[PDB]
């Protein structure tokens, strides 16, 4: 119900501060723009699913869709023009191998629909972050439209392999749970960033997306062994994903308050000196945020506390919704890490 100039003006008015009736109109303008991607998003999820079912007759390629939350869009404008964004709507196809990935990419390219691939982002050679896969940026209803309100809606399609998705899930889990910002920054955490780049490169080599020479492989595994022991990646992935699994537990869910929208203080304790070795989740209310931060910072003094992290229940639920197979993906990345670290 709004014009593209009205939507661009509303995004500007949110970046520039807004209040009251002016804000309600601006948030309605951007919310309208956001739910305009819902139809082409659900459409592209079915177009992609149809292609995946022709590529793998066994129906094992996993297809998913995700619409960026209104809250996430406003926070990006508060803290890349709105109408020029390709990530508002995104689809993801997870295939078993590089062969199956290239077949599905070609099936989508050769296909003839009103939905055009504007750019093909080939990341079979890992990005500086370590990420590998292929992204197809679509302009749905690009030329053939008519009285179509969804003319030129941008939807991104990410094609990735089971191991490339295992790498991406583990990155998202460490990034979100450790509260560090690898994805939304170009600085800090050198050991985490370098660990993800090298492991990403090893994923691309193993998958056959970017084969590296024997010497580089050897050097990359020594670097990886060193980075993994320094950061304790395997131990953290197991603890964080088990703690997330524990939040979805029936006994825990019955003990929690109604529509709990708070925090979970995840810990790993070595009180074995003989004592006990445990992993605990402690829930907090939304009002008890500071009390929760005070308990988290108090554990730095405790030598028994090996892992201590504060998780918002909204971050937990969205990670489980965006990565339904996070338990398995994480374990498959740790097994991958283990087989490269035990080489020499
Ligand atoms: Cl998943
Ligand atoms: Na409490």
């Amino acid at each position: 119900k709004y014009s593209k100039s009205q939507i661009e003006k509303a995004a500007r008015k949110i970046r520039h501060g807004c209040e009251g009736a002016e804000r309600e109109e601006a948030i309605k303008m951007i919310q309208n723009f956001r739910e305009l991607h819902l139809y082409p998003l659900m459409l592209m999820k079915n177009h992609l699913d149809r292609a995946a079912k022709k590529v793998d007759k066994e129906n094992k390629i996993i297809v998913a869709r995700r619409l960026k939350r209104l809250s996430t869009i406003i926070d990006k404008l508060e803290r890349i023009a709105l109408t020029r964004m390709q990530d508002i709507g995104g689809c993801r196809a997870i295939v078993r191998n590089i062969e199956q990935l290239k077949k599905l990419k070609d099936r989508l390219v050769k296909s003839r629909s009103k939905h055009k691939i504007l750019k093909e982002y080939d990341y079979l050679t890992p990005k500086p972050s370590g990420y590998s896969g292929i992204h197809l940026a679509y302009s749905c209803f690009d030329e053939e439209n008519g009285n179509n309100p969804w003319s030129k809606t941008k939807i991104e399609v990410q094609l990735r392999t089971e191991l490339q998705h295992a790498w991406a899930t583990s990155l998202e889990i460490i990034d979100t749970l450790e509260n560090i910002k690898l994805k939304t920054s170009n600085e800090g955490h050198p050991e985490w960033r370098r660990f993800f780049y090298l492991s990403g490169c090893l994923v691309a080599h193993d998958e056959g997306a970017c084969i590296l020479d024997d010497e580089t492989i050897k050097n990359y595994q020594t670097e990886l062994k060193t980075l993994e022991e320094a950061l304790s990646v395997r131990s953290k992935l197991s603890t964080y994903t088990f703690a997330m699994k524990l939040t979805s537990d029936a006994n825990l869910k019955k003990s929690l308050p109604k529509n709990h929208n708070g925090f979970f203080l995840v810990r790993m304790r070595n009180a074995i000196t003989t004592g006990k070795f445990l992993v605990s989740v402690k829930p907090f209310r939304k009002k008890e945020s500071e009390q929760a931060l005070q308990e988290l910072n108090k554990d730095d003094a405790d030598p028994e506390v090996l892992i201590a992290v504060l998780l918002a229940t909204n971050n937990i639920k969205s990670l489980k919704k965006a990565y339904p197979n996070y338990f398995g993906s994480t374990n498959q990345f740790g097994r991958f890490l283990s087989r490269h670290i035990d080489t020499v």
